């Protein structure tokens, strides 16, 4: 190291955010190609990070898993809290790194943070490079054949379906070059991301294994499992027919290109309709990000400003009943209880509970959006906002506001035998399917036999369907006169 000294390569910093994976990670691969020591860092920023309590549980386990995977490769994960610029400059100064890399994040606030930071670092002569991976498409570049943003799903789907296959996923690096001396790291346990007493996430582990290995296990199981019959099965919440990839995708533990490529070459065993339908759902995520790019206020302002003057009820009591799954409408209650217990909800039931809040209770959709932000492990700044707005009646793909279905009928249509309701509202277990979705219409004899006392065992409906419907349509008529 004195007289036969090779000229050494400077380190490179890899800044992880919602891309907590080693596979199909172009930033990490760039760091490997760069040579020299690789310095992985995760920063607890003020603005960005987990959208709520459930996602903090997710993040803890995700960071623990990523750290373990990096250590297996010979690296480590540096943890730091505070101002990203100050932290990165301090790491640069300490290590002598000449480059910072990251994977692009496409939520407008995070993208703006990155743009500003990138310019500041470049102005001081640092190399900064950002990479695709979070999305199959580039929202700032993709336009209709006539030069517009996509406003409607089907043409957007046809564009992505018709595009050259997303590039196949890149392998993870098996080894990372480490610095001789590691920068100091914060302790994950000190970040207070986990519940303590009570452990309200105690059943999350029954469903979830956060991190890249868990993501790949979910993908593998889906391809070898529920992908078969997915198209027919996905509408029925009692059936475990979906992939459960959403929080892994949200956390960037698996790329959508990896998911897409996993659906290729399956014709010997899998019907094309199931694959097409699953791909469409992946593209719904893409579309939500497209809309967020084109309308950054998607989570706070109505897409259709005709709704701005809508007069929402000031009824925090009904809102609380909704959050607790105590509406007296079993399918709604089942969904809200599923969410509380497992940090997720079947998509059909998300639509039903969202509609119940907005139309039956006439409560501001933003309140429902915020509740979901705190309780979903998959909370996503594009998909949550976009879906709430569609249920609320804004957007080309929105159901018109005046379309108001009875939760009872939706329950009987998509959960006819009542298995989903019985799973999450077990106090109704003994009711026959005739009354499982409408226990308030059952006769005294049946309620007695099933061990159900309305108002004790299970609540009466907090609103009458007919009256709620009249109220919502009157509110719709009023907003038109504005
Ligand atoms: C009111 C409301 C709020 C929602 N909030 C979120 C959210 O915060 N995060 C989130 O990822 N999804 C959200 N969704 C969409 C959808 O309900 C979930 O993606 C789905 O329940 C996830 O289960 P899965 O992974 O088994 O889906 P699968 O059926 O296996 O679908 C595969 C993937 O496609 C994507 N996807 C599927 N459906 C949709 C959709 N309607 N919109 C956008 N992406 C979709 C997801 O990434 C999902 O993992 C919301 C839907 C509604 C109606
Ligand atoms: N999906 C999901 N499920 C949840 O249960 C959940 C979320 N998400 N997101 C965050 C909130 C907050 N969590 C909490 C936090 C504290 C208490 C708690 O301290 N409970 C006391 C009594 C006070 C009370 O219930 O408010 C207890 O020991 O029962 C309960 C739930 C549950 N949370």
């Amino acid at each position: 190291s004195s007289i036969a000294s090779s000229l050494k390569t400077a380190p490179v910093i890899v800044w992880f955010r919602k891309d907590l994976r080693l596979s199909d990670n172009l930033a990490l691969l760039a760091a490997v190609e760069h040579g020299g020591p690789v310095i992985p860092v995760y920063i607890r920023e003020k603005s960005a990070g987990p959208l709520g309590g459930a996602q903090e549980w997710w993040l803890h386990h995700s960071l623990a898993a990523l750290s373990s995977s990096l250590e297996k490769a010979g690296g480590r994960l540096v943890l730091a809290s505070g101002d990203a610029e100050r932290i990165l400059r301090d790491l640069i100064s300490e290590t002598g790194a000449d480059t910072v890399v990251w994977n692009r994040r496409y939520d407008p606030t995070g993208m703006a943070t990155d743009k500003a930071l990138k310019q500041k670092l470049r102005d001081d002569g640092l190399t900064v490079r950002s990479f695709s991976g979070q999305l199959l498409h580039e929202p700032s570049r993709l336009q209709t054949k006539s030069g517009g943003p996509y406003r409607v799903y089907t043409p957007f789907w046809r564009a992505l379906e018709g595009s050259d296959e997303p590039h196949a996923p890149a392998d993870p690096p098996k080894s990372l070059t480490a610095p001789k001396v590691w920068p100091k790291s914060e302790k994950l346990s000190n970040w207070k991301l986990l519940p303590t007493k009570p452990d309200w996430a105690k059943d999350f582990s029954d469903i979830w294994t956060p991190g890249e290995t868990g993501a790949l296990d979910k993908l593998d199981d889906f391809i070898d499992g529920a992908l078969k019959g997915y198209e027919e099965g996905r509408d029925f919440p009692a059936k475990p027919a979906t992939s459960l990839l959403s929080p892994h995708l949200a956390a960037g533990e698996i790329s959508p290109a990896a998911v897409w490529h996993a659906t290729k070459g399956l014709s010997r065993h899998i019907a094309s309709n199931d694959i097409s339908r699953f791909r469409k759902e992946i593209v719904w995520r893409e579309f939500c990000y497209h809309l967020l790019f084109h309308f950054p206020e998607l989570g706070e302002k109505n897409w259709n400003d005709s709704f701005d003057a809508f007069s929402w009820r000031d009824d925090e009591k009904s809102f609380k009943a909704w959050t607790r799954g105590m509406t007296g409408y079993p399918i709604v209650d089942a969904g809200m209880r599923q969410l509380w217990q497992h940090g997720t909800m079947h998509n059909r039931v998300r639509m039903i509970v969202a509609s119940f809040l907005i139309k039956h209770l006439l409560i501001d959709w933003r309140k429902g959006e915020k509740w979901f932000r705190d309780t979903l492990v998959d909370a996503d700044p594009a998909s949550n906002a976009a879906n709430w707005q569609w249920v609320a009646g804004s957007g080309a793909d929105a159901s018109p506001f005046f379309r108001i279905f009875n939760p009872i009928l939706q329950g009987e249509k998509f959960d006819g035998d009542g298995d989903y309701v019985r799973r999450f509202v077990p106090e109704l277990e003994k009711l026959e399917r005739k009354y499982i979705h409408k226990p308030f219409e059952a006769p005294k004899d049946a309620l007695k036999k099933a061990g159900v006392e309305l108002g004790k065992t299970y609540p009466l409906p907090i609103v009458d369907h007919g009256k709620a419907r009249e109220r919502a349509l009157a509110a719709y008529a009023a907003v038109k006169k504005t």
